[PDB]
């Protein structure tokens, strides 16, 4: 409880665009989501993504079953209508009173990108930013938003899934594995303005990372020489202290076969690794677990992510100097 | 539950008498119910309807998976005799032997009303009486029982909605919204024997409201110089901290119509309510929560509810004056 | 609550030997199960029957998902192999790396017998044993176990339901009941080798005799003279949590030409009449304000030992095994 | 098909009045039901119960979704309004244009009685009443209708099961069968204005049975110097050749007790009687059936049904004959 | 019965190209449909979309359950590979002895077209061809494919429900019914290269132009002047059986910076307003007894053109042509 | 329908003496079974397995819902007591009177053998047998019967699954195809007392059949030199056209191992065969299959099983000679 509460200052996808165009027949909304166990409303008021507690100052109820009327959220009890930024400015039933100063609710930062609806439920530390995806405004590759997965498993152990190689043989033995590079050699990984970059070399192919912590993961696999770029996007949303929400974006060159191919193939590869992974267990990484010298991506994550929360309690000028920092291991030049 | 004691000395309903007959092929019951987060066994003994704890003395077994046999609700485990006034009478494997004096379940005070089974927990201020319905005994009235309906929201909030008109516009458009009277004034009201007592008129008719603290509504609608008397009353049973199990009964002068015409109507407006309703959280009201002034009724409800809950702390005697003690805002004399 | 801590220290049964092979298609587990809100794996490693904690030490995953690959459990996730000390002895990724020194899960004392699997979480007192089973090695009988049955109530309450008769003619009247024998009398009880025995005649010429081997198991003998015709009955429950049983009934006859299925019917409906009401006794463990009269003394001398028990398990290793192994004989019996 | 052609001309119940008014919000219907595989709408049109084909004249909509006002039934698809006789008299589309000659739908004879709705598909030999209730207008005796139960078996089957007692040791042996009175002697049956009438005596009461051919039962069940006059009605719906549709109502003299008690024990016995009936196979009764003296009724039963089917054919004047000229076996003198 | 007969020799889709490739994982098919009660498989066979009888020559497996290998459709069972032809070229079994002279299966022209797969089940007159669809190749036009919806109905009773307006007013009240507009006319209607071509203006500035090839497709373009909001509705049912079709609603708009789930619920109410009474009427194909009135025209002719055509097909390849193709105008407009 | 008809002359097995010990908690059943679309009933009277048509002569109830009471079973309805030759010898009703001669149900032949319950339904021909289960009697093995298996497929269709290996590439890749033995020869098939008997080598490996005609199937499976003897028998009841009950019953002389290692082998191999098998179509092999040299075995199935329905045609003397003439292709002697 005390121990997610920086987690609160990093944008969080909370839906994708259709999911909240579907929401409502008027296409604007609103919808419920969860994040990080608050209760919270998303609408499109004129041209903004706005984002409130879900949950009525007047007499609580849920706004999500409300309605979007021009540039107010009206609530479906007795039709308070709250501006973008969560104040009512309308009483129906005493619409010349003086509306009470305390007839506001929460508002969060709120902004779509990629097709996602992301949210910031803390901004007082001004450091933090939409995650990474190397391929959007590339105009040579055709990007697809797959349907958002829903795991019972934390963010964590879901990014170290997804970063980890030494598990293909057990795991994903048809799809994933290859028998002649079985153990992928440890690499150098460094600390670049919040994010994790590490490369991995076959060299034909090639696999770097860009990890914006502290759940996103952009992946590029080109192979050398060929123009077969395919980048894999992948972010959860820790919905709550046992749940994610994960949303999956892939950009290709070559765009000619069907999008379902790669569909297909990415679902079995989910698939495989779900039962696994819902299974570890307590849903938090204990102190007690056992590392080996293949683990040194999650070994590197878990340490910056207990230097963010070491440096959370400190204040804003300690977390930005730990998030921000360059730390730089590799030969490349930044 | 130290916030809901003072409930206690109330009586609730808890079944209609329908609902006991058709448990048990006996027609005697005997029927669980709850009732402020207590177990109970409701029963037809003799001429008697009583009330117990769901739990027998001997090994704890639900007394509501027992036998009515005349006067006797029977144990399902070792067939322990409980008489009306809840002591054993027979130990089957012991006849002879003296029955314990701890052989004893506690019985409640339970009666028969408009058709409803009502339980009182407590009866040790002796100042309570079963709430007035009106259309009792008035032989110009057909009279009929709805089907209890439950609700996941409270007590409270259930009265809070019935007594309501603000949000017509909103959750009734088409069914109880008035465009020719939008928003109805502020009201006097009074408190008159352990009543809120409060009229609406026209702008030819009036809404007529004698409500029996806590949660009953005696509703009166009139049509001036006609013989169009229509009465609802409806009573919310606190069955524990987030649901209610609702009784609606209405009484009619003009009776040649179907009753199942007022069925489907009052039906449409539950269910337009309902989901509104439930989305209401926390389910009890917090401090924060911000009135207007057209929400008079609400707001004193309210604060009855406080003075109550204080005067039972008191004790005895300040509990009485508190509810019986009459408040008159209006021009009436009672 | 730490009021279940004593149990612990005794064998308690958590699945069949046809669970454990039906679990995988190995035929070697392994099968996950549950005792005392603690989660463990079965596996047959070798030769041996194997029980760890279901938890690997690498990234927690559970090993009741994995495989059993020669004479180790390995985890699904990287493939790390537990001996049946449940000690890491492959790591695939790291294949020539030193195993860390931590690379262990918790292992405890897992037994089969009567085809059941049985384990002792805590063998620290290393006083008790496997419960009685009278039927065990008699060429004479049909030995015949049927599936476990699951219930929503505690082990205690499910032994006192399984001693008690008073309840006979209200839950079993076409069943169970006799009408020429509605009261069974009090009789004495012995302690000995931490089992109750007693013993009911029928004053119609048979015999009920129960070895009750202490907390949970009930071993039951039907004598129906002068025929050659008896039965035998054992139930034992596993505390899976604190509201839940998993249920285990062997039964045991001489006259074995007729079906199963006669038996086992009758008993499933047997089971079927006590399950409601059992089930609804409330709170999940007795409390004290619980009214006993005389006809209760089996439930009452039960309750005085478990409390004997678990005030002893409190003052340790010797104190324990005195209250549960000490004699105490009441009957005019040899032993 | 053509063999039961003879049943159009007889008055079949086809719904309570409770379920009309329950159907459609209005109160009104319509109500969609099945007769002899012939598909009805039902409906209230003022004070007139109405029953039509539910096929609309137009475009075969089905009349059964569309909405009562008033005293027309009009149709969900175009509009079309039918009044009382089946006519149609509104299309929307051309409204002064005149209506074609065809633009109308049969019309059934339909009529309330006991509270349930009747039809008769065939006026044509104005020979046929509704089934006889002997408890309707008798002041002294409280009147229950039950909730109607659907059996997979027909209507014969139905009548044969409920007038026959051999089978009481074996289906009903703790609830109707009397060891005191094992094998019930053959009686007399007269055949009178339409009717079977038999009675039962003790070896102090009596069974005596008005049955009105072919699916009704009348049972009085008297016991001698007491006020405790128990009815029993019973009449299938022969809804399609493998289905009915059974109503039962019961009166009674003595009604300080719960119609519960009553229902709770009916409803035993017809879940005894119902797997053994809706095994029966073929459904109707082939020729190879074999029957023993015990089975006078029902082979009366069937005789009479074979003469009714018969006379149809020869026409009006037959069919009037077989029904209701007097066949007398007993010393009564009706 | 046999009165479908003259539909087989029409064009009808069976399937979204969407739907061919989430069917198997090589997105290549095999897809399992049915059209006029016929079992058939479709899968993209190299550069081409094939139509074959979903069944093998074999043992009668179905071929929907195997595997597209190169350009061949691979039979689950034995593996015979089938070729875009139909021909068997490859028995796994017998692999050097000469494949039977019968092992082939029935195939059928098919062919993708705006996002449809289209199956003409005889193509022996060869004078039909896929309906037609105004949006395609308009680059002013955001064009959406929705998903198929399925009703229990004939397609010839779905394509009256979906080109009369009588029913605006009592099916569509909140949705199609304008009040201020409640009975438009009676036009002529022209019948030109196989379709039925009408036009509906408004007085309200506006215009309903449909192009409707026969028989079951429509083509519907609406016209908001003096706007650039030109929207296109192509509708398309697939007969499956004599009681079901698939239907295929595409739709096509100029201003498209606004959600499509705007118009995919806005649709998707007004057809689930549609679809009980449609459902509802019976019998499913419309007797001789049905009742018709002036406003009904457009369905009166289009009954009247099946009636022709179905007439014209007993008489053979050239009578059907004629029946067709003829023109037959009635309007004052060019064509 | 006529083309089947020439399977009532073959014994099939219904189901296993578990399933009828467990139907009633008699353990005497009767069971409900469906062999050839004939609905009967199997119950233990005495020592005697019976099977009787499952309906009454009295009123057609299903004797399937009645009970068995010594060496009578009793209908449900009005108790009538039928005997093991099908003849009622008790009708309670009348207990005094002569039984009618019609008062008979007909009686079909039915044995215990294996563990299995098997009927014939016409023994007109007196030249069929019992199929052979090869491990019956030798105490070297362990025999295990298998739950019944349901597929919507053919028994005909069935057993050319159960003796093709064409297939095993394609279903079985896993499971039963060896890569280094992928096309097995064509080999000698005898005919030898309504037996198909064939054998297949690796010779370090055995695959001998024998199959009982029509439906079963016994294949003993040896290690040359050691002693690993398998047997597996497999029957098929034609339930009706499309559907079939299966029953596996197989034997093992290394039996330390758990019987669950070989059941859970042998349901992955059918459930792999399982929905290939069901989507064949129509159910039953048309005129228009191609065959190749490798079918072998099912072309001379097909060719032996149309000789049987010829040959039924002609009579019980041509029918024993189709079945029981020997026809040698092999170098054994029998
Ligand atoms: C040939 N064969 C087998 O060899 C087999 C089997 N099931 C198990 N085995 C081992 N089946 C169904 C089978 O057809
Ligand atoms: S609760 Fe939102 S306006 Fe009243
Ligand atoms: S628990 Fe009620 S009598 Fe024993
Ligand atoms: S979690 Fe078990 S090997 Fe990694
Ligand atoms: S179908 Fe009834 S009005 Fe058209
Ligand atoms: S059935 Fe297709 S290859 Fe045999
Ligand atoms: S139907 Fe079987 S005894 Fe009457
Ligand atoms: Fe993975
Ligand atoms: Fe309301
Ligand atoms: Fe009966
Ligand atoms: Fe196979």
């Amino acid at each position: 409880n005390d121990e997610r509460e920086y987690l609160r200052h990093f944008w969080h996808p909370v839906c994708t665009v259709t999911e909240l165009e579907k929401a409502h027949p008027s296409s604007l909304g609103p919808l419920a989501v969860k994040l990080l166990n608050e209760q919270l409303v998303v609408a499109k008021l004129g041209d903004e993504y706005v984002a409130m507690r879900d949950r009525c100052a007047h007499r609580s109820a849920k706004l999500s079953l409300g309605t979007v009327s021009g540039n107010r959220l009206q609530c479906p009890y007795h039709g308070w209508q709250y501006d973008t930024h969560g104040a009512c400015q309308l009483v129906p039933a005493c619409p010349n009173s003086p509306i009470p100063n305390k007839a506001k609710v929460d508002r969060f930062d709120c902004e779509e990108r990629y097709g996602l609806i992301w949210i910031r439920l803390d901004s007082s530390f001004d450091c933090t930013e939409i995650p990474y995806f190397s391929a959007a405004n590339d105009p040579r590759l055709r990007i697809v938003i797959q349907e958002p997965y829903w795991w019972d498993a934390t963010a964590e152990r879901r990014w170290e899934n997804f970063t980890d190689f030494s598990h293909f043989a057990f795991i994903h033995p048809g799809t994933l594995f290859d028998p002649n590079n079985a153990e992928p050699p440890i690499v150098p990984m460094d600390r670049f303005n919040g994010q994790f970059r590490f490369v991995y070399d076959t060299p034909i192919g090639s696999f770097s990372y860009t990890c914006s912590m502290p759940f996103a993961i952009n992946l590029e696999v080109s192979k050398y020489s060929s123009s077969s770029l395919h980048v894999l996007f992948n972010v959860s949303c820790p919905v709550d202290s046992h749940t994610t929400k994960n949303f999956l974006i892939f950009a290709r060159e070559q765009s000619d076969d069907s999008d379902y191919l790669h569909i297909a193939f990415q679902d079995l590869v989910l698939a495989e690794d779900k039962p696994v992974i819902e299974s570890q267990w307590p849903k938090d990484a204990p102190a007690d677990e056992v590392s080996v010298v293949a683990d040194k991506v999650s070994i590197q994550y878990r340490k910056w992510l207990r230097e963010l929360k070491e440096a959370h309690k400190e204040g804003s000028q300690a977390f930005r100097s730990a998030l921000l920092d360059p730390v730089i291991e590799s030969d490349r030049s930044y």
